[PDB]
């Protein structure tokens, strides 16, 4: 409430003369458009829309272009009475007012970046209300729509829909851990059948909440594209397929590196499990894995980054897509292959090739029980520490080294990080996987996410408020690539959790491959397919109310543009038909 | 060219008084709407739109309702200058003018049905031109759009796209039958990879040809629905899921009957293959299969018909859908299970249980080679006879028993059958299957459809012209359920044609199940999946021109409805920014 929208910082990295040039040339553009760019020399500059007669103009100017691309799909209210209907929506148009051509933030200019600010009065409110309820409401959800954009709004709406459906397995796995032993064939059915229903609910659910927030985002921006065929009314999109061809050996190259290194670190802990500072030597492969694969994957980001900027790349969203998918092959290997080696080569066999060893440098049954505890329970607790508490003490301590209340405030706003939805969402999609792939080992697992996600929903909202910078409102119509990638994940969980039940069916080469390890895959996994065919088509028929209301609303709109703009036959019709009709008597 | 659109026949099945009532009560409705219902007592009646000032009204009245449901998606030309732009389109509106409520054809009235007529001048033209070309053109395709409706138009456009892509396997299988033996692992790859590309081309192709013909059909009619909740602005659609639940044991009941009977008939021919009028006894299981399963399946139509009319069933198209899918489970069993028993139980084993027999009533290698010849080549030739030649001699001979040139013509028009696209399309989707499932046996198969489909395209067009009645123009936006069912078919072909290569890998219990029959399924069939994931997403990115032009055209239309209807900050903007901007020196 201080008449300010964005800050725009600078460099101090060059000589004084073109910095004097490059400061006012970007100021003159904002002179041309926005106005009242007030600056206070750190340099940064405050930016606010100058006149309401311009502000009411451009919001209408957005809501026109938002309409006639087929997104708003209503009649836009005319330019006289255009209320902004939100706060972040008002702060959205300013960002498209600045960032557009005809002002590149991260490149080509001296600016680091552009950030909006928080509302510390209502943010200290928003915690303490729904820190009390069981799980929060739509009237609280829309507060995270009217602020924080709409891409963040899916993230809580994904999480809330993921929260109130974990109450069904965590109740059920509570029973089989109490009634049965582990590995009950009743449990793995209720595991896998649940995972189909959650996705196909959420695929139906995104159609509502994007309709309810008036968004089908199909037009964001172009950048850096270099336009190898110029037209002003563009590039052969086949050459994407020629260069997405090159995307394939990346995954094997990430497989051959990180698959080797983790298994190399997996090889050593079995060696010390057999060939016994000895206890200090136990920590060594955990030390070796904890220092290489954060670095070695950080190499592989730079490769995929160097891959992803090959193409012209006309959009803005698909870079966030294409970088996510190429990062996702790393996250799949480095967070599941620790379990798969214990499950698939360590306990069935490998006893066989335990005498292959490093001299130059007996099956433990609880390797599985211990390590799945280490991933699904304990790693969230230290993940609760490394995400939240570590940057908070870094925010407070490093504050202490280095009308004027804003410049105390705004400079400490510049200290923080930007928020990424995707980097916080990838810890959710991975932690979905331990439920999908290794719930039959120790079936108290969905409790451990249920207790997590009630806290993680409150913590990640707290993480956005004070421990990182204000995200500018980006709009979206789905959760990105994560929806398509999530169904692939539970597909694999149909294979493994089927096989994992049989190999531990009271015991265990020892068990038959011919009769039971492959039929129990082929029967089960092809039963996972057809139930997914059943429910995906079933919930499509039950249409939800908003997308019916949207389809009604485009019908009623086209009613307006209609209405606002706008040789012998001798029967003489009717009477002589009575005479020929009377000829039915014969 | 005789000023006539439809004929409407009658019953002569009741007493004379309500027939006098029921004739004029349906005449009075047409008196209210159409006019000039001229009748000639067989009784039937000719129907033509009376005044052009009504005809130009109702075509505009269609093109309004066709527009504001979001199908036409253009501006409708106003009611003054509405040219019908076709012939069948003019004859389409008349059918919706008659059939609608506020005149049931097959029920509730004395009428058998309603039929339009042919144009024997141009139909004798249309054959002799494209009986000459290699394969016909879009200017000839649109002639089958401007007549015969648009649902028939997909059928040739499906067939033509299926014709000019058979030239690639029939060239390739010509090589491996000449170069290799059968069962070459190179051939089964080029078989299966082709089957992915054809579907995902045609899934992309329907988006063009429906756009090019201005059709996204989502509003046809309601009928017979009984409306168990009445509202005038309806039924809990969940009770469909309660009654599509009951649709599941139908398929097993069709499986347990016809799977037994065909295998029972399959059991007997092996008995005579081992236990030797003896040659007249050979024909007996072929006689037993040729008389029971046409009758036994004809029972199962009546069951699925009695199933399909359980629900309220609000649409018109989905009955043609839901009857097709429930008939399709019969067609899958009764036309592939003859081969699968020879392939999967006869040659791998069963030598084992050949001494189980009917006393009370040695492996032949060429059972497979003979029977696949009997299905993919010879059955088309007798299928060429039973479809075309048998009703034609039934048309001419039974004509000879039982200004007045029309009543010679029109009465012989009433002799014929209605045309079904679906009943003629199901012989195509099945004969796709022999290519998909059993092409590695005798790889000259895709030649035998290539030679077929050049003839079958010409014959089925001839079948519609003279040997069955004129189909009224029905509109559609796809080929119905057959597209979704076709991808399921080639899915199964990934399983069988993989396994069929290994079991015949130069020889053959004998071959290992453990090491090679199940890994060669699991490796291959899950490689069929991901290539289908590759191409389906690849051809989506390469957008075709018409659906880009459609998206442009809805953009430019919404341009018209837009345009036709329509506190300390003290820098003083720009100048004093030069002084504070000069403070970069420090
Ligand atoms: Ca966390
Ligand atoms: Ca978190
Ligand atoms: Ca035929
Ligand atoms: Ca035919």
């Amino acid at each position: 409430n201080h008449h300010v929208d964005y800050v725009i910082r600078f460099n101090y990295g060059d000589i004084d003369t073109p910095e004097a040039i490059k400061k006012f040339e970007v100021l003159l553009l904002e002179l041309s458009e926005v106005g009242l760019q007030t600056e206070v020399r750190q340099l940064f500059v405050f930016v606010r829309a100058a006149s309401k007669k311009k502000l009411k103009r451009a919001v209408y100017q957005s809501r026109v272009r938002d309409w006639l691309y087929g997104v708003r799909n209503t009649e836009p209210e005319p330019a006289s009475s255009a209320k902004p209907q939100s706060e972040a929506e008002r702060l959205l148009v300013i960002y498209h007012l600045i960032t557009v051509p005809k002002p590149r933030h991260g490149e080509w200019k001296n600016v680091d970046a552009i950030f909006p600010l928080h509302d510390e009065e209502t943010n200290r409110q928003c915690m303490r209300e729904w820190s009390k309820k069981t799980f929060l409401s739509t009237e609280d959800l829309d507060r995270i729509r009217n602020t924080f954009g709409e891409h963040v709004g899916f993230y809580f709406a994904f999480l809330q829909s993921y929260f109130r459906f974990l109450m069904f397995p965590a109740a059920f796995g509570f029973s089989c851990w109490l009634l049965l032993g582990s590995f009950s064939i009743i449990y793995t059915v209720v595991n896998c059948l649940w995972c189909i229903v959650f996705i196909e609910y959420w695929k139906r659910q995104e159609e509502d909440l994007s309709c309810r927030w008036q968004t089908k985002g199909v037009s964001a921006v172009h950048e850096k594209r270099a336009e190898f065929k110029p037209e002003k009314e563009v590039f052969p999109a086949t050459k994407r397929m020629y260069r997405q061809l090159l995307q394939v050996p990346f995954a094997l190259l990430a497989a051959v590196a990180l698959g080797a290194i983790i298994a190399t670190c997996f090889a050593i802990e079995i060696f010390i499990s057999e060939v016994y500072l000895k206890g200090y030597l136990v920590f060594i492969p955990t030390i070796l894995v904890s220092a290489l694969i954060p670095t070695m994957s950080a190499v592989l980001l730079t490769v995929a980054t160097k891959l992803n900027d090959y193409e012209n790349y006309e959009t803005q969203d698909a870079y966030k897509v294409a970088l996510t998918q190429k990062i996702f092959v790393v996250n799949f290997i480095t967070s599941y292959l620790p379990i798969i080696l214990t499950a698939f080569v360590y306990v069935p066999f490998a006893s066989r090739i335990v005498p292959y060893l490093d001299v130059f440098h007996s099956i433990n049954p609880d390797r599985l029980r211990k390590q799945v505890i280490y991933f699904t329970v304990t790693a969230q607790i230290v993940g609760f520490a490394l995400e939240t508490i570590v940057p908070f003490v870094k925010q407070r301590v490093f504050r202490e080294y280095k009308e004027a209340r804003f410049l105390t405030r705004v400079r400490n706003e510049a200290e923080l990080e930007d928020y990424d939805v995707t980097d916080d969402l990838r810890e959710m999609c991975i932690q979905f996987g331990y439920l999908a792939l290794f719930s039959p080992v120790w079936p108290l697992v969905p409790v451990s996410f249920l207790i997590n996600n009630w806290v993680e929903l409150r913590s990640d909202f707290f993480k956005i408020c004070v421990e990182c910078k204000r995200p500018w409102p980006q709009r979206a119509d789905t959760i990105g690539p994560w929806l398509d990638s999530l169904g692939f994940l539970s597909w694999v969980g149909s294979i493994t959790s089927s096989a994992l039940v049989y190999m531990f069916s009271n015991g265990h080469p020892t068990t038959i491959r011919c009769w039971a390890l492959l039929l129990t895959i082929f029967f089960s996994e092809h039963l996972y397919l057809i139930v997914r065919y059943a429910v995906r088509s079933a919930l499509a028929k039950l249409e939800p109310p908003n997308t019916r209301r949207e389809r009604i609303e485009r019908f009623m709109m086209r009613k307006r543009y209609l209405d606002t703009v706008l040789f012998w036959m001798r029967q003489r019709g009717w009477k002589e038909s009575a005479e020929v009709g009377l000829s039915l008597i014969t």
